[PDB]
């Protein structure tokens, strides 16, 4: 009677994590996937996790037929990977547990090791694999790897139990002002490598000021002694790089074509170790600060930037591969330079596409809000998502900003929990600049927050016009504040419902949009310490918190409309702003 | 900022409560309904409760409009009283919060107090009115009272926001075995009354084995000293009471004719006090036990039962009265005499129905599997909740039965919960047996609880032949065990999804259901000191935990299916059984 | 009790009129839309009107609540502007009032005047502001426009009531051959203008055959003396105009690029007079008869035209810019330089792409079949609507015709109607020919009609081999006319409903469609003073009186199916007739 007594029926389930620690390098790799229609559950209750069952027990001991609620194979069909919310109206708003169970198949052709990935799953997912519990991963917009090389038989069945419940503890909490799509919304692969295996490869330049050091660090799956190999021929490159103990190093001259949005040169690079080969596709650029100057490849540039959330009418938080190439698309022909993936890890794919298009990124994690800064395991979580996120893309040139949060009020656990964060973040990569989203001080009306001192860009939300509607205080504001960094305005905006028309002081309409992104400019466009801005947003997303008839549970602070078919007059606003900065910068 | 950063958003609104105490007696009382078409919102993330949506401030201090997340009377609509859930496929699975809100005018034609009742809603319910803060109520199936005198204006906006989620601290759990129904779902009343009223109005025969007793009792909305007159015409009674501080009480003769389910014997009765007047419709009849019998006006009786939820395709747990009145008259059909009401308190008609179509009936509380027993407020709430059914239903002389909860485990802070619980319901209720479904020690195959001591009569579920799937620990059972009080066997049964036939070793199919039945009642008929059984259950009903084909998110133990229609063979192995009882019952 | 027992209802409406005096310029201005979800109520019975629902009576004069028929916020809302007809099924053949209302703030930063503009309201659109009316609008085509200032609180509720209906003395009558789309269908604009603002901007190049002078009349909003500086860049222009009592004018010389279809070349031009300005993007081109001959910029040209309905399968009247844009570019792969807009104005919009992509314009109001032509205030109804389309399309270069109706009786009182609406379209527009479409004279088969004194071009709607079966009467009538002036076939065709086939001589399939066109093109082709033609129609439209099976309640006529994704075979006859003119243009070269 455990299955209906027991309280704390998940603590037996907190272990077999995935984590930073457990992912593997997948450039190069060839992956067979689990993608396709899997039988599922809505198991509103978590019942396959206390009845467990993924056992399988029809029969007890002596032999009868015990009664059971489910039936793997009997059950409907859904396919994976997808945003349940989308898959049909009856699971939109619904953000419980569901239950997925498929068959496949397993051939060892050679002693090998194993890997599961799901590419994403929000918000928890636990895994079980012939009848086996593998463990879970905390955390929903991000990949996770397990080893499942000594789960496996001839024929498997996996059962992936998702919860997209939220919590306060949990990161994000339960409060945000996005949609909760839940379910398995990436890539799910069967990843086969050597038992002794490359696991991270991390290469860059040297942000040395010279523009001929290239870095690289290699580790392996073992404690090993043994050299790998770097290629780059395109560069001449080939050096052997020591390993001792499973990781290595290697600084080398190399004079490579530096990466540019305008410019988006790439490199094919290749790693062999053993009987291992990983490679990858990556640019060379320096991003650096002096002073207020955000330095690129040793120039000062102005961020010309569209926020975007990672949002889809058909699709929810699973974009296509189409869907994120018309967001860099239509960013560019904005005028940008400059993107804000908010406000957690997009599909690795976008930044791919940004090295390959030519689009600057800023990706962040969902330290969002009233974060329970100080609990202990929120932090473990916060700062793992940190790290996953940064192992994911350590290689992607168009990348150059991690932040880490958003809008955090400004108390000292705040302040203990996101200034260790920005350390991490640091120690884990030495070439980007560390940010964060910081609100404007309210009393004073003025730039001023302890994180800042911890960051090398400061970004700052502010909504005059908007929430702040008297206009006179974007002026005020920014000359009541004199930093000595950069400022990115990471946000600022107003919600135009499309084809809501009005008078400019019909707040919701698509004038009145128009209105604050002339004053926005107006006043933005002449302060020395701003080096960038990405206005929020560049189009509609579900947002549970904006119930009004011109709004319809959609955040409309768009350019776009939701199925980014139609633009609106604050768009063309900001193209026009960004085109007088494009010219002026070929006029020099 | 205190809408997005401040984490213990509902501390605010601890306060305010509709507790028994707040309770008033409403019989012969004219009440005007809010029953009707409310402008409502899907607030997922409680955003209302954060952002004091009900304030309506649409511009600041210095006269700007500012940005609102909602617009009340250009939201859609919703007809209240209504479970959310059945309303639309898209809120099926919603158990977040809704938001409702309309408008009123009030007029008063003499001084007086004026109390909204919300007549249930599960589970959270928190009230405002005129922009301010009115109270909550927790506990999803009884009545909220509140004193809304000191808030009325000539016009009103009322606005309710109700939250379905599930609690592991709360009554029930988040673990339950029926469908979580959410919202207002009963009658939303305003209820004018002299300030000085009539509070409670408790009448019963005294349980002393004369018949010749009746006991009455009545408290007022002050504590003052006046003298209250109860009337019962058709009896020739007309006693003064005599009040001091508020409260009175009254023993008088009367010898009415002793109602049973088969004579249903109502009277009409009044009580006046100042300027108020309260009545009520009554029964009188004994209910005790002695050693192992049941005592029914002097007489021992076997309870023919059958247990029903309060469950319906169309309406969720929002049943209409015709209904109600269709389970009593199939129950009746079926040979009953007797109807387990599970979980929670169903709508007070049923009692009231009950009362006229002669059906003795068991009602209880959600105390129900692994609730938090060592939680001092998980306690104040069961407790408040056991009060405020016993105080609705004391006159309902159908109702011989509290229950405490249901199938507990035999721990030591579960007893002194529940064995606290058991007391409490005899101090509240002299008059009625206190019960509880207990579980069957596993161990021995022995009816063994430690709470069975603190109970008047002793209820069991066993299913045999199904979840244990062998028969013959049945008799064993019974054989292992010799209770010294009366035990009704308060579940057994079986899965069968409608016109699903097989083999009587098919579980799920209508042959084993029935098969369960014949053997079931082979064993538990020749028991001496088994005085009653309420097989479960009446109808199919709706079950987050049963996802298999022969489920289908119903629970499949119905004698019928789920809307009624079609009665399985079972449901005949049982009738014949109750009316040899009958039969035999009249040769005597 | 008024609202029940009053018979004559409407009489107390008729005031503050949107006239073409009424109207202002809009080239260059800065517009605040009201375009968006207003919320709504079908008023089959014209309670609105009769109860007065817009003065929001509440409560009677000693507080009690009264009993009310609406609830303005809590109504359902639809998105203006559309023809609510293709808004939902329930709408398509509804065509009593609906009354629509919404709220908007107002703030001046400046001492100034306001307008509201209804963009096109089919047929009568009545305006209430903050519970007072403002005014009304006769005619379902044209753009309206009320002087809202002194209406104007800081909240504001606008309400609209709109009646869509068919009446026999209205502009058109109850009775055409096409569908009745109603409401409020272009855009609703607010409009802030100085107290002294520039109501009216008029630029036309000369047609003296020198094509070296310029015109440009304007006219102000207050009758006073001042002056306008008119720019043209890239003309090297920049001229005063000396006003007085708010009205002047000026004749200068340059020598810009003449437009053409094939070149449509446009200069920006600015206005300013006080605190004002105006712009506006025009071409400059000559057209002028001559004999038999119609002159573009001094040169002889043969009209290659398609006729085109305003008509959208999932919009009716209220077309998108990509569906006008649309009608264009397949006009123009059709080999059209020309193309008839019938009829009645269509969107503004289609005349402006006509300037930038390349198309002559042929421009019409629908005094059309039995127009009550003895009604004095049925002549004041059609009028105004004239005069409004020559006012707003003024600065049009690609508009080379307007057209004072169509297939109208040869009456007495007809000629009368009409040739003054004639004389008014010249008085109006000196730059433009004036036209109708006539029918033939059935007694001799011949051209012969007494309106066409009064016009520049003969317009001649023939239907050979269709409505008269006998295609011998096509050469027929050609043979027994001569006119003085040139002739175009504004209308001829024949029913084809999509992908029908049969014989050529089963009427109403695609075969029979394709073999009257041949027959008409091999006749027409040949008559040398036809000097264009305008077939009927471009593509398939709603028409409320085709009722067969093989009409559908839309006319057939189109080359094109109603959704313009499919080219019936005629479309490809005419084509290749016009593509052959098109070369032997070219060769002439
Ligand atoms: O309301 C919004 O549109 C946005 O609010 C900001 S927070 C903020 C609010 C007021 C002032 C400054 C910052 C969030 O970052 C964003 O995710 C959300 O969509
Ligand atoms: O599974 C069921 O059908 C029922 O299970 C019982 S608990 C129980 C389980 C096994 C043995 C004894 C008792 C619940 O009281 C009831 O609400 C539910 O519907
Ligand atoms: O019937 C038609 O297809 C068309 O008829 C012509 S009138 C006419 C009829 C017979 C001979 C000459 C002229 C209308 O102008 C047009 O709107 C309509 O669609």
């Amino acid at each position: 009677m455990s299955d209906i007594h027991l309280e704390d029926y998940t603590e037996q389930y907190e272990t077999g994590f995935a984590t930073v620690d457990t992912m593997i390098f997948e450039g190069g790799r060839r992956e067979e996937l689990l993608n396709g229609g899997w039988h599922y559950a809505v198991d509103q209750y978590d019942t396959c996790l206390r009845q467990k069952w993924y056992k399988e027990r029809y029969r007890d001991e002596k032999g009868f037929t015990v009664p059971i609620d489910y039936s793997f194979d009997e059950w409907p069909v859904m396919q994976l990977p997808c945003s349940w919310n989308t898959i049909d109206p009856m699971y939109l708003l619904y953000e419980g547990s569901m239950v997925f169970t498929r068959k496949f198949s397993y051939i060892a052709e050679r002693e090998e090791t194993v890997f599961l990935k799901v590419g994403a799953a929000n918000y928890l997912c636990r895994v079980f694999l012939n009848g086996k519990y593998v463990g879970m991963h905390r955390g929903g917009s991000t990949p996770a790897f397990w080893n499942i090389t000594e789960y496996l038989k001839a024929e498997n069945r996996i059962v992936l139990a998702v919860d997209g419940t939220r919590r306060p503890e949990q990161v994000p909490t339960e409060n945000t002002d996005w949609f909760n799509y839940c379910g398995v919304y990436r890539d799910i692969a069967l990843i086969r490598v050597p038992k002794c295996h490359i696991k991270t490869f991390k290469i860059a330049l040297v942000p040395d000021g010279t523009f001929g050091h290239v870095m690289a660090k290699v580790t392996l799956s073992e404690k090993i002694t043994a050299k790998a190999e770097l290629v780059i021929e395109e560069l001449g490159v080939s050096r052997k790089i020591q390993l001792e103990n499973g990781a290595g190093e290697v600084v080398f001259d190399a004079k490579p074509e530096l990466w540019t949005p305008e410019k988006p040169k790439l490199y094919d690079v290749k790693v062999t170790c053993g009987t291992d080969t990983v490679s990858d596709r990556v640019g060379f650029r320096e991003i650096r600060v002096n002073g207020r100057d955000i330095l690129l490849n040793g120039e000062p540039v102005f961020l010309r930037g569209i926020s975007c959330h990672e949002d889809s009418v058909e699709n929810g938080k699973g974009l296509t591969r189409e869907e994120r190439i018309e967001n860099i698309r239509i960013a560019k022909e904005l005028g940008c330079n400059f993107m804000r993936l908010a406000h957690y890890p997009h599909n690795e794919e976008m930044a791919k596409l940004a090295d390959e298009l030519g689009l600057l990124l800023w990706e962040e994690i969902p330290v969002y809000w009233a974060i329970r800064f100080e609990r202990e395991k929120t932090y473990e979580d916060a700062q793992n998502q940190l790290r996953e996120l940064i192992n994911r893309d350590w290689n992607r040139a168009s990348v150059i900003i991690w932040s880490v949060g958003n809008e955090n009020a400004d108390t000292d656990e705040r302040l203990k929990f996101m200034s260790v964060l920005a350390e991490c973040a640091h120690r884990e990569d030495e070439t980007r600049m560390v940010s964060a989203a910081c609100l404007v001080n309210a009393a004073k009306n003025k730039i001023e927050d302890r994180l800042m001192e911890y960051l090398d860009i400061i970004g700052i939300n502010e909504y005059c016009g908007w929430y702040t509607p008297d206009f006179a205080m974007l002026p005020a504001l920014m000359e009541n504040s004199q930093p000595d960094k950069p400022v990115i305005v990471t946000e600022f905006g107003a919600d135009a419902l499309p084809h809501h028309h009005g008078t400019i002081s019909d707040k919701g309409t698509e004038e009145c949009q128009a209105d604050v992104y002339e004053k926005q400019i107006a006043t933005l466009r002449n302060i020395d310490y701003i080096k960038g801005m990405t206005p929020w947003i560049l189009y509609d997303f579900r947002c549970p918190r904006r119930t009004s008839l011109i709004q319809k549970y959609y955040n409309r602070k768009g350019l776009l409309s939701e199925d980014k078919k139609y633009r609106k007059p604050a768009f063309y606003v900001l193209q026009k702003f960004y085109e007088e900065l494009k010219r002026k910068e070929q006029e020099n």
